[PDB]
């Protein structure tokens, strides 16, 4: 049926002679596509399918080509939420910023978003942990955002050495959720980690979290 | 056009109330006044403009706060920062500069509590709403300017938070539910008296916020 089958775009580096004819190999025996478009200008591609994105850039990755999710220009339909920390950490000794983390989002059907979610730059190593909440109130950071209204069972884990400090660690992840942009704005997206040595926070605070709100984007990144 | 708004004002003392109907009384178009003394909140029903209920109660020395009336995605909230460094804000304990409180009460029909606080440069400030939240990049990367307000932010208050500094405040109405405001940001600005000063060869002065669902309770 029509709800089975959606579009997505992706952003793709597409230069080179053989680059459009070797994804095309590359995507040639996945089942449930109906077209591929590309736009060598742009330098992406529209596939329309009933394949989750997941399996899109899962596959393009076997084949070397790092395909990232980006808005297709239809309304309401891309998002970002640049995440910071709200207080201080002992552990987190960064002081030229809060930034932790960025969540990009693209809808695509209907009813199905997708989540490309970078950490970096976070003091403990170890698997941290996305949602969504309720309210998109930072005043108070994560207690003024309510309840969790949306959670993501996938961790995302952050071992990679960080590239904005030598004893810093990074992590990236890609999600999806039956839940559209327009659902999504206004919100907060948190990713947080329960802190290894909560003795020696004098917050009293027994996690370790980043946030922002999400909010409308061209998805042209 | 009728429409329905709730306001948060200290009502515990013993001719709270009645102040309260004397100031409205002669106010015309209100068809009725409901009055919550446990939560302290009043709720009015009129064809009055927003302001001039807001205005009638200042006028009795009466603070009024709008509030939430909890209907689904009606209420939300846009803290107010810069993203870049001027050479005249020299306030670095924080971004902060102003706080936007917003409550739907109509079908088309949206009120804005709008308060500027620790600016350096005194002045008529202005509200607008730009098509995107993206603030990676500062105003920036908020696109187009979506809806501007016309009535400015008067800003010659002295601040009550720092030296030198100054602040305002606005109540506005405008026909924007708050679904369609939500994720986008609410952007307030001034020229800059002097930028020949400002090596970022900026030429406004401005703060701005994404605009969050918020609960629509405050203070």
């Amino acid at each position: 049926t029509t709800n089975d089958t959606y579009e997505a775009t992706y952003a793709i580096p597409m230069h080179c002679e053989n680059c459009v004819n070797d994804i095309k190999a590359c995507l040639k025996n996945v089942p449930g596509i109906n077209s591929l478009n590309f736009d060598i200008e742009q330098q992406i591609m529209s596939v329309e399918s009933s394949v989750a994105p997941s399996t899109i850039i899962n596959t393009l990755r076997n084949c070397g080509k790092d395909a990232i999710i980006r808005g297709a220009g239809k309304p309401n339909s891309s998002a970002v939420a640049i995440l910071e920390t709200f207080q201080k950490y002992t552990i987190d000794q960064k002081k030229d910023t809060a930034v932790r983390g960025l969540a990009r989002i693209v809808q695509v059907g209907e009813n199905k978003t997708l989540f490309d979610i970078t950490v970096n730059g976070v003091p403990e190593a170890g698997n941290y942990h996305a949602s969504i909440h309720e309210k998109g109130d930072v005043s108070k950071g994560v207690e003024s955002t309510g309840k969790v209204w949306h959670k993501f069972d996938e961790p995302i884990e952050c071992f990679n050495e960080s590239d904005l400090g030598k004893n810093l660690y990074s992590g990236k992840t890609f999600l999806s959720a039956p839940l559209p942009t327009w659902q999504l704005i206004g919100r907060s997206f948190v990713i947080s980690k329960s802190l290894n040595h909560p003795e020696n926070e004098p917050s009293s605070v027994k996690d370790y979290s980043f946030l922002g709100v999400i909010a409308r984007s061209a998805g042209v990144w």
